[PDB]
């Protein structure tokens, strides 16, 4: 157990077989659940107060909501005892990822007031996938109408355009994105029969013609379809992430790349016991653009099975943040980034999205 | 003597025997009515400059009032002189209870325009308790519409629901808010010799099986109907209340779990001479959560006639906020928690919740 | 002889009538008052606060304000006639600013009403129908006639049609200082028409002498609540300071019986008798507790009774620590010790009785 | 040339004879036009961001505006090259005095939303001087029908009034506002034949009545027409201000009261080497109330012609207020009170107000 | 390599030849386009997140968007392998360029609600501009009706004017800001053969008649047509602008008066290693008024091909700014100015207006 670490890395990967989670990541479910009204998961209406303390940025709200909700997932996955609870906070995700402090940046930035239309596809894709989940982990047929709606709109959207996928922004693409969009068809697929998913290899033969630099296995920043643009960098934490989800839909895909893009982005320093991300080539600097590299990466691993990254990252991560636990209920002083402890704790509970895609019914 | 507080338990406990309130309890009183504008109980008015000025939470405010009420209503049991004092503050608490800054958070958080009509049993329990208390003191019949209105919506909620009770927010289950309500409805019997309490029984064998921790005498922090979810979290203060107000109700109830419950979350320290409360189970920490486990085991010490443990609870509670005496007014420098002089006011002065009950005419 | 914080000698306040001329510290107060373009609290009719908010004066607080200047008014007006012309301007412009919703607002915001002088609010009303009276005693202008008629017809109409003496501030809560005002008003309204709304005064002072006044004390309790009957327990000094004050201007006698029971009761002397705190309420040593308005208003109380000792006492206690400087011929404290702190000191320092406000000369 | 001063007191009387202004009052025209965005005469719209960079309060921006636009008028006369340049800023001056940040204090204050249509002169009467300078200047017709309006409706409120002139809030006169009114008045006589400027007659026997004091050659701070009130307090700027503009329509007033008013309230110090103005009597402080005094008598020692005055007032003002030159444009770090550089400057350039009305004709 | 500065002066004028942007530029276009949300160019939403981290005023708004496309326009033409990418960011610029939070100015200042319909050719020269080098990069229409329709407002109110141009606020004149406007019809007439450029002759004519002082080779601040008025201050930030538009027209005229200019205006200083430029006469004061001579002489510089001032300039702007690549990303600790890292961009990509106005169609 390394200092200011928490539990080792055997203990988290060892959670689904133990049918438990461990102490920390159960007092991480205490913050996201104990304290009245400021707890985040405290309420289904428009109260947005444990964000407002953490000083989430508006536009950053949406993530937290989708990250928490896919750790969650994987906890009903874990332990069978707290599946009720993670469906409960499952439900509460949807309503709040619904209310308008959520989506409104959409109609504030002159974009529209209907934020599922067309193009929000970094609000949607998230929503959809939420839908899915929440259905997965409960059986509730509460949202079933909307998740089918959304979803129509979805495959509908991809079918009309000339690229594979959908945009965020107007003329943004971004393959992050994409990918949540596309596992959420899956889902869809999965509770329903139907074959949403079909589009999925238009997509990811899309993605791998111009999206990637393929021998340094990075996805470029993004692409620009009207233009035809597609931004001269690569990213880290846009290849974590894309890699992950998309490992979820095609193992062989991630497989190929994980190996390149550990090579091009990830330092590992004092004498193997710890990693860093940098965020693009030709810096030495970690962690740079966003700040989110290091952490996607953390998930990254830990989909792949790589457990020794998991553990470098993490003792990375975790130990300046200053972890500590109150009352049963886990606190950072430090948060080192942005989406901290949301992805601190997807990190810890997640079960690959493979696993997610084909959860057991009850 | 300790040093710190400002009166013996044994004179707290022997006020009502003796028809005078000690003079703390005064200076008390002398706080919540003296100075113009900005006392708590200063008018009817929709003002609330007593709580801006203490940094009250908004969405605290309805409790403040009504812990306020609670205390008032024994004031009168206490000394005769003060009766029509204490109705003339209740009068004020009901009237200040309907105002918009008090149960706005209701439609803020979008869940409705109207705060009585259902669910929210979280302010309407407390509202109704309130109308019933109000004319137990005074004899006054002002607010007799509105006390049949909302204890008939009560009733029918209950009648109409597969669990018994009723929900706060949509799908938030809380035992604590509901055992306001159905003393609330053993006050509205006693005035109008109905038989709205009848529903308890189903109440109390209910709250037993799933929501509470027979051995350990430890209610979960939380129900949740949609997903059938149990919170899988103990919580002190949740318990101490709901066996407080059930002891008015079904005495035998709180007198079988008390002694577990003390086992359970009460930790004697100083050789005897203080005591602190643990929230929740699996912790050291005294007063997690939202820090209120001791204010309200001393409530319950009270109720429960437990002079030893209040006398422990006080000694803990009281010297570290600095209370002091001025212009025969009570203020303490730092207040340890939420609802703090609310909580030691309401303790200090608490004649029972069944002796409330049963309250002689004026 | 002059004590060492002080700016003129309670001799020199009291013998100003005598003279027909202000201290020259009045005179400076009145500057204040009066000399700087758009910032002096008199400088215009208009809604402008901001002598106000230069002062920090609370929104609730400045009705009073401009109340406790009036009547310091009107006493500059029976002091020198050189300045009566000017009390009479200042008086105009005070009721001007009364009636602005900034004054009056906390009636609607409270949910009170949107209209302040309809029912109730006797604290806001009771002091704007004395300013009228007090204006046209001054200047004999009827500008403010109409409306000075119509009030004083809701509040006697009111009195009549209630079951306690008075009227309520908020409603159902009953405060003997504010219907002091009141009553005093009707008072003013008689002397200016020559009518009889004062006859009602009678029935007032023998009600108010029942639950609301401790007679040996000779305190009044902090309230009254009708609809429960509720008194507070509590006895109040800056209360029974007010209300003795303005009763004397009606029923002296009254206030001759109880003044030194209050004395006994509230007023602690010391520095070996040059000076005197005011104890707010009974069952404690500490002074001007409360709104921490004691002393100040028992300043007014010692000057409407003509006890020079006490006052001399009083403003040995207040003023000193408040550090008052003349700067340009103008009065500034440093240091106001209280709300309302200039306003009731230049009450006091020009205060010719309630009584004789009453009989003064036409023009 | 004394340290901290820019130019001689020689240099700035020898301007107009020269046809050319001193390098540091061509450095304050730079501050006034040269910036984008910024500088207070950029642009005709309703931006104010040279004036909330100086924190100029809200009330004051319509005399700034004002007393830059006297200035430049001397400035037109002064220098034939520039005069193309000052018409053009007091085309903006005009433009912007007619925004509502500059006049909305009269809607704001309750007193109407129309600024012009009664009362108000503080501010319709500069406005109606200006539309008369920017005339003169440029013999542009741009605002004449505005100009014509305006002027009637300030003579028709002269003729209606009991007293003469004309109020600005509600029942408060001021005798430096009325004296703008009526120069205006004059302004408009020479552009059109007219004989506005018959009223000024009664004007000056009525403030010579009650409104001055004859011995300290001082007006009292304000009238008010309802009361009869005459503020007692005498104030230098208020007279500094009203004597320089009245030395344009009659001179021998302004000369009568001239060296009473010096006497009242000028102090020499540094052994004849700077002076300082009182604000009113009995008091040894300087420059109190608004803080103008100083700043009005220089402008008041230029219109007399006094150029010792004039020398002892600058060398107290300006050193202290450490003015540079950066960029060929002036600054002050430090400037020791409102309408500091626009009052300095008018100062600096000032041909008499007397001058200004025989202005010779535009091309 | 000078100390402080990130490439030789030599590497900036050789871009075009080696068909490549140096590092630094490289690093400012990352600065523009790579973190989420908060780069100026991340979309052509109505966000300004990045002008309000500059702590941009919001007059300054439009120039600083103006300035950015013109270096855009630059690297397209400089780099095809970038050319994609900066008609991306172009289409950004003119989508942000039309946002009220650009224009908005026009209607609070009283001067009407539409910002193209007459006069505020300070704004509208600016767009006009943009939409042709927009079109001249992309070939993409998506703006051509909007562009037609404001070349002929143009037009139109040239021909309709007593003078050769347009105003800015109604009665002021800037010949900067006509210079623009001017080069906008050329721009025009290359993408669809028209001869509104015919109109340029007589505005160089009258500028150089009546608003230049020909032998200090300096232009006056402004002109007032009503008045007559010509602010007696000459001014260096506005003829190194204007002489560098101008040489994009008529590049006689601009080499006829550019010796002149640098004698007026420009200190050598440093024993010839660097410049700073004196923004008016009868000053010994560099970088007065605006604080802009130094920065937009050193865009004249590049125009005129003089790269020994420009290098001198360089030396004396970018240094004391302390430039640092982080993540890739170019970051300046002290902007010397308003507009800084936009002129400094602008100023080493510029291939010159003549350049851009010859541009290959993709
Ligand atoms: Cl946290
Ligand atoms: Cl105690
Ligand atoms: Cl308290
Ligand atoms: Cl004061
Ligand atoms: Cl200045
Ligand atoms: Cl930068
Ligand atoms: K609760
Ligand atoms: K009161
Ligand atoms: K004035
Ligand atoms: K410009």
């Amino acid at each position: 157990l390394p200092p200011g670490r928490l539990a080792t890395t055997e203990d988290y990967f060892a959670q689904q077989a133990k049918q438990a989670v461990t102490p920390d990541v159960m007092a991480q479910l205490a913050y996201m659940n104990y304290i009245d009204f400021i707890s985040p998961f405290y309420s289904r209406g428009c109260s947005f107060e444990a964000w407002e303390l953490k000083h989430t940025p508006q536009r950053v709200i949406k993530y937290s909501i989708a990250f928490y909700a896919y750790g969650l997932a994987s906890v009903a996955l874990i332990d069978p005892k707290l599946r009720a609870l993670a469906g409960h906070d499952l439900d509460i995700a949807v309503s709040k990822m619904k209310c308008k402090r959520v989506w409104g940046d959409w109609e504030e930035d002159g974009f529209g007031t209907d934020p599922i239309e067309k193009e929000n596809i970094m609000y949607k894709g998230h929503l959809n996938l939420m839908y899915g989940l929440y259905q997965l982990v409960t059986g509730s047929r509460r949202y079933e109408a909307e998740h089918a709606h959304l979803t129509r709109i979805i495959h509908d959207e991809i079918a009309a355009n000339p690229f594979a996928g959908i945009v965020c922004e107007p003329d943004n693409y971004f393959v992050q994105c994409n990918s949540v969009a596309y596992l959420s068809l899956w889902v869809y697929d999965r509770l329903h029969g139907t074959d949403y998913r079909a589009a999925t290899r238009a997509w990811l033969d899309f993605i791998q013609k111009d999206l990637i630099d393929p021998e340094r296995g990075a996805f470029y920043l993004s692409y620009h379809p009207e233009s035809g643009a597609v931004k001269p960098w690569i990213s880290a934490y846009t290849t974590a992430w894309t890699l992950a989800m998309v490992h979820g839909m095609d193992p062989a895909f991630s497989e190929r790349y994980y190996p390149r893009f550990k090579q091009t982005f990830v330092e590992v320093y004092d004498e193997g016991r710890k990693a860093r991300v940098r965020e693009t080539a030709g810096t030495d600097d970690a962690d740079g653009g966003v700040g989110l590299a290091s952490a996607f990466t953390l998930l990254l691993a830990r989909e792949m099975g790589d457990q020794q990254l998991f553990d470098q990252l993490l003792n990375h991560l975790e130990p300046p943040a200053k972890p500590s636990i109150v009352s049963a209920s886990l606190r950072y002083e430090h948060p080192g980034s942005l989406l901290f402890d949301e992805l601190l704790f997807l990190a810890k509970v997640h079960a690959g999205f493979g696993a997610l895609l084909r959860m057991p019914p009850p």
